[PDB]
């Protein structure tokens, strides 16, 4: 195997490092697995698909434009240079190797194509569209963005959004499944906690999370229960950044943020679908929690859940390890059909007050063919009254003792609109068995007599009953 040429391979530490501390990419592209036949999709600002760095792997098929109504997702052009986004993406998944230009793409033998769907106004449709596009070409998406990082937002796709994102996992792609991989945030400054964005809580989108350089949580990482796993992105500025195409045919060392990491994830995912092509989107999922390496990440948060797996509110289960990735892809078998077990857990409504404990016994739908022992995600599906949301942290913790944050006090969120129905989701507890005695906690975190009221907690476990692994 001979390594790209690119002149700015080098500077991709995050790639081409000797050091350890990179997502072992070259051990896949020396088993053969460049991204040949997969198609991957970046939902953005538009994508210059003239870049002499993208030009040569660029998908029409893979592209449109859902701000202008025209297939043509070419990016508008300003004095600031606002939409080159999209491009900087791309670069990050497929741009071409070995063409004296840039660097690499991860997946440098893949098509990339672009949806422009950022400039301009975001509504429920335009996202569906954009989720939707061309479900049975494009294999992956990449998303870097939702909700306002405000801190204080929560929100997520409304009914037409939802509604492409479950055609997308059960009839695309064949029936195998959208593989859509999500950016967890950049709200870290903002003290944001990444379940409050609907995008990255689904179950159905792959979320990723960002390492430093130097191995530490950056500055703008928002922790949440739902993130999967994390590629390395910008930190301080002792640190290297991410080195990708431009706007107007250049070439970058300074993309940053959980925007730049989930580009990365896509690509490593391109190179395992390589290897596996009869993957599932929840196979997908399954293989990310399995190879994903905590080594040498720094938080202090790490634990090991119920199955020996160590896991970490700003990491999931650790970098992504491509070689790791596309080996286990290669005879992995088909995980067993979904099943989905639904527990209402009150009897009443719980004044929450400065704290609330409710704990209950399950047996995860024993008898019936939702039956789970071996879980996947679970949901925490809560709707309460408080006064000031940002002052509520919550908790869950399964039969195994792992306890999942499901929203840490956000100081800047003011709201008295309480959660209505939010699936507070979790996969620190994938592997697992799930029946038993859960406990949800519910904490005022500050000294203010706040106040509100618990009126439904459905507990919501999925999984299959069949196929476990000794634990780790
Ligand atoms: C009841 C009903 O209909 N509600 C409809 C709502 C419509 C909006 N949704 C949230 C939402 C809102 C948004 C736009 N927002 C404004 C700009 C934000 C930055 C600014 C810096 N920046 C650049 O500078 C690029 N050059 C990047 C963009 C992001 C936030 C985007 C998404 C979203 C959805 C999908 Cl699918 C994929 C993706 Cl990538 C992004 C999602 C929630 C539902
Ligand atoms: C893909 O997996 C399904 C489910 O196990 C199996 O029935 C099918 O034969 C597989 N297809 C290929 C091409 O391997
Ligand atoms: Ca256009
Ligand atoms: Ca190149
Ligand atoms: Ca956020
Ligand atoms: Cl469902
Ligand atoms: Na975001
Ligand atoms: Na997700
Ligand atoms: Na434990
Ligand atoms: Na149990």
């Amino acid at each position: 195997y001979q390594e790209p040429t690119d002149p700015k391979f080098p500077q991709q530490w995050y790639l081409s490092g000797v050091t350890q501390r990179d997502l072992n990419v070259k051990a896949a592209w020396a088993q053969g697995y460049t991204g040949h036949g997969i198609v991957v999709s970046i939902l953005d600002d538009g994508i210059e698909k003239n870049h002499p760095d993208l030009a040569g792997n660029y998908d029409p098929g893979a592209s449109f434009d859902v701000n202008d109504q025209d297939p043509d997702p070419q990016p508008r052009y300003t004095q600031m240079n606002d939409n080159r986004h999209g491009t900087r993406c791309a670069g990050e998944v497929a741009a071409v190797a070995n063409n004296g230009v840039c660097g690499v793409g991860v997946a440098y033998n893949a098509r990339i194509g672009g949806v422009r769907m950022l400039d301009g106004e975001v509504t429920d449709a335009v996202e569906a569209r954009s989720l939707g596009l061309n479900p049975n070409h494009i294999h992956i998406y990449s998303a870097s963005w939702g909700p306002e990082d405000d801190g204080k937002t929560v929100d997520g796709p409304a009914r037409l959004a939802e509604e492409a994102f479950f055609r997308g996992v059960s009839q695309g792609r064949g029936g195998l499944g959208s593989i859509f991989v999500w950016a967890s945030g950049n709200g870290g400054r903002e003290h944001d906690s990444c379940n409050c964005d609907g995008y990255t809580n689904s179950i159905y989108t792959l979320s990723i999370s960002s390492a430093t350089q130097f191995g530490n949580v950056p500055w703008y990482s928002e922790a949440c229960s739902s993130t999967l796993a994390t590629t390395y992105s910008s930190g301080n500025q002792n640190e290297k950044q991410i080195v990708t195409t431009d706007l107007r045919q250049k070439c970058t060392e300074s993309h940053t943020g959980t925007s730049a990491s989930a580009p990365l994830a896509a690509g490593i995912i391109a190179l395992t679908l390589e290897a596996n092509k009869n993957l599932t989107w929840r196979d997908m999922q399954h293989l990310v929690v399995q190879t994903s390496k905590p080594a040498h990440l720094n938080a202090n948060d790490w634990a090991t859940n119920g199955v020996g797996r160590k896991v970490s509110h700003s990491y999931g289960y650790g970098l992504l390890d491509a070689g790791a990735m596309v080996a286990l892809a290669q005879n992995w078998t088909t995980v067993a059909p979904q099943r989905k077990c639904i527990i209402d857990i009150l009897t009443e409504p719980k004044d929450i007050g400065k704290r609330l404990e409710v704990r209950k016994t399950v047996t995860a739908c024993l008898g019936e063919p939702n039956h789970i022992t071996r879980l996947e995600h679970a949901q925490a599906r809560l709707t309460l009254s408080y006064n000031r949301r940002g002052d509520l942290a919550i908790h869950l913790v399964s039969p195994m003792g792992t306890r999942s944050t499901l929203l840490a006090a956000r100081p800047h969120d003011y709201s008295a609109d309480g959660f209505n129905d939010w699936a507070f989701m979790t996969t620190h507890s994938w592997d697992e068995d799930p029946s038993g005695e859960w406990v949800l906690e519910i904490e005022n975190t500050s000294e203010a007599n706040n106040y509100g009221t618990l009126t439904k907690f459905t507990l919501v476990l999925y999984g299959t009953a069949s196929g476990s692994l000794v634990p780790r």
